[PDB]
RNA sequence: AGCACAGUCUUAACGAUGGAUGUCUUGGUUCCUACAGCGAUGAAGGCCGCAGCAAAAUGCGAUACGCAAUGAAAAUUGCAGUGACUGAAUCAUCAGAAUGCUGAAUGUAAACUACACCAAUUCCCUGGGAAUAGUGGUACUCCUACAGAAA
């Protein structure tokens, strides 16, 4: 195998390949999400086009403190990725209701 | 409150209609002077983004119509924010940054955000502790050097 004096490139700079805080950019506020909040705790979040689905998933967790039952995701016409995450059923939409409002 | 044939033609006055003329002009134009190549350290071209309110040019690239640094240097306002008794607000300079996805385009691909394989990898702290499947490498030809194989 490669032996070599240095590596051809080197990053200096900070992480940026897609931070987590921008994967998952706010939840949407629609009066359809808003139902599905509401009725069987559901959370509709607009996130990155380029963003994976698991890491989501992960996203949603860190960021809200909050499980996932199912992740379902949608490329959109508004340009961006549309997921609809249905909660794990020892948390509830009332919490997630105080941290949106 | 009476009087006027109407039409057609012609004439004048006063207008509609139209955009000529004139007047301009941050544009062209030619000549002359002067320097004069960029690229695997990934160009040009092309996409995809990016403004608090932001569509198109311009500008810029996930740090995205400015960053750092310098010289000017107190304003900036469409709304709204912001700053001043000098590394902020405004300009110009711009030598340090950054540098999307591609594209020769180079892992195999291609009306694909498809698919391999090898390295797992990054950060913090002064010899330790945290994070992330993420990030790299892997084209073809050549050359110089080295290697264990052969005749």
């Amino acid at each position: 195998a490669r032996n070599p004096k240095c590596p051809r490139i080197v990053k200096s700079c900070h992480s940026k390949t897609l931070d987590k805080y921008g994967l998952i950019k706010y939840p949407l506020t629609s009066e359809k999400a808003m139902k599905k909040i509401e009725e069987i705790n559901t959370l509709v979040f607009m996130c990155d086009k380029r963003a994976n689905k698991k890491n989501i998933k992960k996203s949603v967790k860190n960021l809200f403190g909050i499980e996932c039952d199912k992740v379902n995701v949608l490329n959109t016409l508004n340009g961006d990725k549309k997921a609809y995450v249905r909660l794990s059923g020892e948390h509830d939409a009332l919490e997630v209701a105080n941290k949106i409002g």
